[PDB]
């Protein structure tokens, strides 16, 4: 089979339009997702053209097989999607209205600079190839493009689920390609984060802090100490969620500066015992106290300033 | 083949019946679940009629490519059902009778909320999309729904399976669809996370108290401190087992609660040395003293009000 | 095509027989085992029949498509097995010999009370299906059922592989299934577990135990928590390898039983520094001196318990 | 399509050969190993025998649905072999020649005594199973068996493979069967467990050690108790890249008995500390004089001995 | 069908091109990378000519089945490439222009002894087995080898895709074969590196030598192995996001040389007590004083020797 033929040197547009049944598996260290959607397309065909009159019916079904369907596939998918062919429906102008049940993994990147409290863009693209006899150009049928009411993306909020009207036109191995641009934007569910992992984080820290108001440094060496650690484990544990982004992460950031603060605290811990040790506890004393006021005006002030430069 | 032409202007309706062989691999992190199961489905095809006297068999058995067969499809799953033909079978008047072995990863989101003490209502969705011919609409025939003795879904119970018999008949890209509402009913096996989680976690937080008949400040800080990192490993193998949820789980309240103990405690055993360095150990006596009921009361009452507000 | 004719009114009888070639991959937390055998089938068809010396041969090859099969699918398999026909020869009386190599993931559940000192029974349910024309029941041919010498199941020991005779017939969805119970028994390779698991975790907790030779609490807080810590790690451990049970296992109960062990530790040497600091050292020595023999004595009588209990 | 006649009562001759291409993921827990190679066969079919005058073409190329092509399959794959025809070639004496490229996952056992110094012998077995019009006996074609230079296997180093030219001709389910044996060899890079594991291992137990000039038994305890935990780390780590086996691996005996030499620690602490407190220190001085010798000593000759068992 | 006819005996060139859409999932420890590209092939078939004035067209489409299509594999592929065919156009003069979409595990080793500041050339090989009919060789046709600007592979830098022009063409179980080596050029993206194990891992390091300005042997203890634990949790982390070397890595040079910097940590530690209890506090003093000096300089002079050696 052929593509339809030409009124004059017009392109074929093929409308298009997707719509989300089940939505699932974001996979934040392979910035992937599965989706399981209908993929409807619909152009015209004279060929297929028919008189309801003569042919008695109003709408003609056929079999893949039987007529020319164009060969759309998605740009960003893993593999080539799992399609199903739900319906084809030839009008009697000739207007072809095809309908396929489809799953596939997208591979769409994501923005972590401000997670957990980070929104995604996420992208499916369809295109089309240009034969010889005519280009293919891509179109969105509004009406054809949605999503379940249900839908549900584990962690995270459906915001929208829109496309970019206008497609991508460009040429590529010497053809035409028409790209359209599907955004669904989602925004991250942080509750959790915060009991989870920036709670805990805080308490250990403050715990920390605790070596500010005792002189037994056998005591303040142990608080410091194992408390770095269960921050180590802080740390290892966000960064196995999360893969390694050539920037700095909102949670990666903070996670960083506490580690400074451990450090700090360590130093000072270390100067009061030395000082008490060289019989000098009246100059310990005054580091010991400066460092209550210090420690938390500092960590308040530096996570205010983190805060203003990632949002 | 075409649809059954009807008498009048009413639906198709297929009856339909799932009897659940096996049941497994509920994931609580992706909230899915695998079945193997029997689908039987039930039409009358008019076309299909025959005299049981001049054909002489009561029953005539069809290959699915002779005879029209209502395209079914499950909404919640992830790819397509692996289904195999086990028969189709015809009586006299035309009622056909197919049967099918199918397994399929159902995805039906969970309520972690009263976790690991949770009860789970799974669902399969079965639907059908009406032709341009005529509307297909969706049945359940309580004959033929049920589940084997031996289904067993481990760390579950399983209390019932049964179908909601009216479907939802709604529009979607301008075609009538039928919905059925397969729910399966489950209960949780809490008795493993007894003595794996809840009581090893107790024990930790009740070693950390006995820094109240301690007058040891280097002991007390190795007490409270050593035990709080015991607790964030219960905290992080817990929330591996779970998904990250928009809603506080009832392990995750009292994990988190736990974590306040702990810094309290950190704060006393401070408070106890800051005041005997100070030569003022009656008055840390008296702290310590009152912390051996507080810290026990305080515990109970407040996981009393917890237990109230999820249960 | 349809099934093999009666002579008078009896069921047609499928002679089985299951050779295991590769057995492997025993999955303790899902409770799933995968095979690789050789299925074979034996049934009279006397459409088939023919006569050896007009035909000139003693036996006639047939392709699957060419005659009628029966539908046999095993129960308690997770998908449908991946199959390849081997060979289908027919004997002059009618006699068809069918074979084919299969694959498949099993799903037979394990009991692991007595873990890791276990003995399980792997099942294998073959299942046949009646047409209306006649009635299939399940036999087995004991000569066509065996494995190969080279069958490794990793970890485990194979002790055989056998087939209850007579099938379990009953009646589902209005027609009789003839079920069959091949039965593989396996005993677990205990061997890796003591010094990985056991002699490493009853060091630990001697290694707690040396508190009752040191007046030192700062020492005896440090045995017995980090002791503790080690045991965590070694239940975490343990429980990984294994899926969450409604009962208790043997390993479960000693690991649960030697956390009260480091529990009434940490009262002991409470109790000695209370007594110690209280100046009373002398009832702090009595205390400790009777725990020194105490501890192991209940450890042990308490293990006989347990081990005739659980054996 | 029957197999080609016998010209006398001799059996028909398939002559193999495996050439490997890509040789990856040996999973040392799984005991499997994944091979993407070429499989060539030829055999003698009359049949196919032509003029080469008359047809014009020195050899006919085939395809495998045209001709009798004898069934070979795997003994030790886990699932059937992905395998896809590359040519099959006919001379005019109608000698076949087949290829065809595949990728398999073969299950072969691993024995893990000498771990992480052990060489293994990786098989490949391919069998043919005789039909009743004649028997099937494979061989090996030598210039038709090799390795790709680029073959390179992660973590091991490959030695040679070979094929054992005899095949084994027995009796299976009454029909002949004739196995063949493609053996890799194979020896582990070890290099690497030196600085990650053995190294690191061996410096934790010398920390431990400098509790022999220390009378500190705060210290001491702290000492011998850490660093056996992060034996108990390394322990853990180790067991994970490996399967539980009825034996004993060579790590694995070093990594046991050193708990004995943490064990051993523990108890000479706690003398030592026992004797002081006694006021005794004369008597724990020998004591701990001696076991700066005896553990070393004991240490080295205990490792002599293991190395002399295991090599 | 068979292949198209030499003019003279030249060999047939099959112009070849490679156009990656996605790059993605680069697996460290499995040395592979997934692709997702079009791949272009271009040959004459004189058999194929037509005359542009006498049949119309300019160019003629044929389906695969229609015409020949030269058997071009992946040498270095996991299993056979998924692939899809976009277009097959043919010029008057006989030239086929083919282009298929595909999708392949790739399986191209990697040199991590720089890591993480390493760059690696990732292998594509095509390749094409001659015919009996006659000898096919690749070539490379440069406009039709490139990449997409959106083409990202997760933390790493995508330099250059080229392609070696000049083919290997060498000979393989008596048959020539045409090799073409496809390089992607790229470099690791070390950035979160730092922040993530690098500074943490020297925050440890620096924190343990706070033990040259403490005479508490039970601190200095406590600081050293402590700080020891953490930095074998490092060298654990590090090891499990690479595969087993039988060399060694940057990282894992640096990770290792830090064990020696703790070993003569406790060494000092222990030789300071061990002079302070002998009463030698003078001598004690020196060589603490020293180790404040020595320690930061020899490790940074090792580590300007080890970045010397790797870079
Ligand atoms: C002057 C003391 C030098 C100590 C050097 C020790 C080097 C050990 C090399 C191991 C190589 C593998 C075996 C562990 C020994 C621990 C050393 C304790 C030193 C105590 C010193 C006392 C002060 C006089
Ligand atoms: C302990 C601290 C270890 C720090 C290691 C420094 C990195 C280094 O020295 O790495 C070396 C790389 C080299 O990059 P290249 O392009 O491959 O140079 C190849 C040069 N030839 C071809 C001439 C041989 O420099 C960097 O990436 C510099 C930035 C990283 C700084 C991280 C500091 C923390
Ligand atoms: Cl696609
Ligand atoms: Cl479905
Ligand atoms: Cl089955
Ligand atoms: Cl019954
Ligand atoms: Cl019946
Ligand atoms: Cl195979
Ligand atoms: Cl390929
Ligand atoms: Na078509
Ligand atoms: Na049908
Ligand atoms: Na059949
Ligand atoms: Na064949
Ligand atoms: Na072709
Ligand atoms: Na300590």
């Amino acid at each position: 089979v052929s593509p339809p033929p030409p009124i004059a040197d017009e392109p074929l547009t093929v409308n298009t339009g997707i719509y989300l049944i089940e939505c699932y598996s974001l996979d934040d260290k392979a910035e992937t997702f599965k989706v399981n959607a209908f993929l409807s397309l619909s152009w015209k065909d004279r060929r297929l053209a028919f008189d309801p009159v003569r042919s008695g019916v109003r709408v003609k079904t056929y079999e893949p097989e039987a007529i020319w369907i164009p060969e759309i596939r998605f740009v960003n998918v893993e593999n080539a999607r799992d399609a199903a062919v739900v319906d084809i429906s030839v009008s009697p102008d000739g207007t072809v209205q095809y309908l396929e049940r489809f799953s596939a993994r997208v591979l769409s990147p994501l923005d972590f600079r401000r997670y957990p409290f980070d929104s995604q863009t996420l992208h499916i693209y369809l295109i089309v190839r240009s034969v010889d006899t005519r280009n293919i150009v891509l179109a969105v049928d509004l009406e054809k493009v949605g999503k379940n009411d249900d839908v549900f993306l584990t962690g995270w909020d459906i915001e929208s689920f829109t496309a970019v009207v206008k497609p991508a036109n460009f040429a590529l191995e010497d053809r035409l390609e028409s790209k359209l641009d599907y955004q669904l934007r989602i925004s991250r569910q942080y509750f959790s984060y915060i009991p989870n992992i920036i709670l805990p984080m805080l308490f250990i820290l403050f715990i920390s802090w605790t070596a500010f108001w005792s002189t037994s440094y056998e005591a303040n060496v142990t608080l410091v100490v194992s408390t770095l650690i269960a921050h180590i484990a802080f740390n290892i544990l966000v960064e196995t969620n999360l893969p390694k982004t050539p920037y700095m992460t909102y949670t990666g950031a903070i996670i960083f500066m506490i580690y400074l603060f451990y450090f700090v605290a360590v130093i000072e811990v270390t100067v009061q015992h030395y000082l008490k040790v060289e019989s000098q506890p009246a100059r310990a004393a005054s580091i010991t106290r400066a460092s209550r006021i210090a420690f938390p005006v500092v960590f308040l002030l530096a996570n205010i300033i983190l805060a203003f430069l990632f949002f």
